[PDB]
């Protein structure tokens, strides 16, 4: 069992729960690929029985009646049928422990507190619409964010899947450009030109919303502009430097994931969406400062007249941080729920030390959990982790065309 | 078998064939990843073989005369004493490799242009003192600060070992007190107590440089005071806080490391002390901001009037930064060689390219790259990178005690 260091306090544990590490991640005992983002009734069945064992742990029934009779059940399920069905509580379970188990969620503190919408008797492209927008309403509540999953049918034999092709519920369109820049945000130039094609009529702004291309087993993708009044946005201002107004820079309240696949007992529900509310780097740093997103850094640097001819002066460092007490900033102001970096890695630590706990160790991946700016001022820079996939889990899929 | 590689601000894509050779295999499992750890007769005949193998293809000459005659006296030199003696030029070259290998330094760049010390002539503790006397002085150079390693003699049964107790050669006093916490630096309370032990008259100061314990084979230790003029350090002053310079913070100028064993050709040389030059962020960021270590961050932001009452004014973040402005700007002023941390990870990427060419690929550690502030606003954090153990290395070892 591998030893796990604290280098801050000097204390030690054992990650016990990795031996339990069902499928296989990309590292060697040859090479560490760890910095990579992206790396049969028979095989369902014992899926399904070590997601049904869990369960019943949970609810602490293991070994009962009801735990064999479920078991047996989902058996002679897959021999009449090839799949099984979920009960709506393994369903809220499953979602939850998906949450819980993603290594790369520094958020899963909170990952008992989940709202699960059940839409797997959902029949179209047009109901699938419908369910997403009540998710969106729900989720968002008027800046008081709550965290929700809605859970579309699961892929099953003789049919397609249903499939959001968007990457997130609520995404600005990018729109390459006369001499070949993009205006607008440049990780969203493929579900742009998509949409484009399937009859969307572009905007040409920076901040433009795009529509939901939704796909229905069988179906084409279908286009759905979403209603003004459900997406929530927040004009970006800052506390002092009065001019940042007017750079005319947004973003939306809601992170509502929509193309990862989540895996409950064998069972695949290629659509799934999940939402819960944005820690202020992902904004600030990663969305308006990366060279390849917005790429605002050293407009901001020449306005707050910094000198940006030598790197010493640390321009780029001074003016990220601005940018990032801009987003708090606004998002305070608009009474939308964000948590800084600080706050939530260490609530992170608060998790890890529960879950040493609960389960014996808790999967995580230290280059995802640690912040992009400020790394070792907070606390999980210091923490060793231990990188490992255990199921239930969301899952990355290829993206439908 | 070729691990594909993305560079994520760029798009670009490349393959880690170098990775195919990796002999110390690693800490990771494809069950879990453990990349975020600190720390995880006649096989010398083996890795001899191979090092000289090494010697004679970087130099073009491999597969003729001189390079089989080589082979031969190894191999008679093992078959009549068990080890064998390594060439001066083969030294450098190792030194040199061992550099160019080590996964987690970002300064590579340089590995090219390194002062070799051929110390294996040594005996006492008394020369040692000398010969890294000697490697202080060259190496400090009046602050024009030049890459050096001083090698010691080699490791052979029997007998013991050449070894520099402390963790680097300029190192500063850490003392506990009537309650347990320290006085000075933390990380050296270990080290500082045994100075005192053998010995030494401590100061009260938070900036006190520990003498040297230097232990010839089989010999306690002796200490050792440095010479007060070759010990070059730097007070800390920042240019435009006239206040900090009030906080009395003082860095040296010397990274010097002399706890890690040099492994050669099969040969094993645990005194083997190498020194470059700081990158800023290390004086800065870790060494003063650390909570585990001079933990200056909060008495900085009370002097800028921060509002330390609620993480998200982010005054971690703005202290920080102007602790490393103070760094840059008192290392600049001195005229006492010193890297910022966008510099030196630009020139990075400018070596993962150069290597890429000469050896198709790099072992490269993430999270130690990536720097511990602003990560994301430097290069190497979009890029993905693969770790593994090539030889000649640089190699943790075991305290001497
Ligand atoms: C409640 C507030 C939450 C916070 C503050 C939070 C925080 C984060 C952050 C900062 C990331 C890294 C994202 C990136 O850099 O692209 C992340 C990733 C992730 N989060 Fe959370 N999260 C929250 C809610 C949720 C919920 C409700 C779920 C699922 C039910 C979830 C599942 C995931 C997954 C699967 C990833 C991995 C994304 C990927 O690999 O690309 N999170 N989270
Ligand atoms: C000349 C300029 C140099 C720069 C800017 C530089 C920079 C760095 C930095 C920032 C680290 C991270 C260490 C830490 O965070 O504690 C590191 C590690 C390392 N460097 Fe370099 N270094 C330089 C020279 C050298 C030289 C001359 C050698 C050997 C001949 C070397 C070998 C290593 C090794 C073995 C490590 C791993 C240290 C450890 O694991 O604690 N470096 N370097
Ligand atoms: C739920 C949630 C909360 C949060 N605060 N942030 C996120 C961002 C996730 C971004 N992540 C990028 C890669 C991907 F697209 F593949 C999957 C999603 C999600
Ligand atoms: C050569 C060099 C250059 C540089 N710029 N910085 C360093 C810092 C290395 C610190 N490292 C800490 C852990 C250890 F003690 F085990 C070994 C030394 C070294
Ligand atoms: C190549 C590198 O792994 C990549 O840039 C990663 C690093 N860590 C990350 N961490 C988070 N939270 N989000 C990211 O997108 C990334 N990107
Ligand atoms: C636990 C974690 O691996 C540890 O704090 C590492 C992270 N990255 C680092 N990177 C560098 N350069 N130096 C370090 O000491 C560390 N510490
Ligand atoms: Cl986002
Ligand atoms: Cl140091
Ligand atoms: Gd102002
Ligand atoms: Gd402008
Ligand atoms: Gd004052
Ligand atoms: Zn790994």
């Amino acid at each position: 069992f591998p030893r796990v260091k604290n280098w801050e306090v000097g204390s030690i544990t054992y990650d016990t729960l990795s031996a339990q590490a069902q499928q296989d991640g990309p590292c060697t005992p040859r090479r560490c690929l760890g910095s990579l983002v992206f790396p049969a009734p028979e095989q369902l069945l014992s899926q399904a029985r070590d997601f049904i064992n869990q369960y019943y742990s949970s609810i602490k029934r293991s070994g009962s009646q009801a735990h064999e009779q479920r078991l047996q059940e989902v058996e002679a399920e897959v021999a009449a049928t090839g799949t099984y069905q979920l009960r709506e509580s393994e369903l809220v379970f499953g979602a939850k422990q998906a949450w819980r188990n993603a290594p790369r969620c520094v958020g899963r503190i909170q990952w008992g507190k989940l709202q699960v919408f059940d839409a797997r008797d959902c029949r179209s492209a047009q109901e699938m619409f419908t369910y997403i927008c009540n998710h969106i309403k729900y989720a968002t509540n008027r800046g008081n964010l709550r965290s929700a999953i809605t859970v579309f049918p699961q892929r099953c034999p003789g049919r397609g899947d249903f499939r959001i092709w968007n990457s997130q519920l609520v995404r600005y369109a990018g729109y390459r450009q006369q001499d070949g820049s993009v205006r607008g945000d440049p990780a969203n130039v493929e579900i742009t030109e998509l949409c484009i094609q399937h009859g969307w009529t572009p905007g040409n702004g920076r901040f433009d919303v795009l529509p939901l291309l939704l796909q229905a087993p069988d179906e084409p993708p279908e286009l759905f502009l979403l209603p003004p009044e459900l997406v929530l946005e927040v004009p970006l201002e800052h506390p002092t430097l009065e001019w940042f107004a007017a750079l005319g820079l947004r973003w939306y309240a809601l992170p509502a994931v929509s193309n990862m696949l989540l895996e409950i007992g064998g069972l695949e529900f290629p659509a799934a969406p999940f939402s819960g509310w944005y820690m202020s780097t992902e904004i600030g740093t990663r969305n308006l400062c990366d060279p390849h997103r917005y790429n605002i850094l050293e407009d901001v640097a020449v306005c707050m007249d910094l000198d940006t001819r030598t790197t010493s002066s640390l321009w780029k460092d001074k003016a990220a941080v601005e940018i990032n007490v801009a987003v708090l900033h606004s998002y305070q102001l608009a009474k939308v729920t964000i948590v800084d970096h600080h706050a939530a890695t260490a609530s992170f630590m608060k998790h890890l030390e529960n879950e040493q706990k609960a389960r014996g160790g808790c999967p995580a991946d230290w280059a995802w959990i640690v912040p992009p700016i400020s790394g070792s001022l907070t606390p999980v820079f210091h923490q060793e982790m231990v990188n490992y996939f255990l199921s239930p889990a969301f899952r990355y899929q290829p993206d439908p065309w």
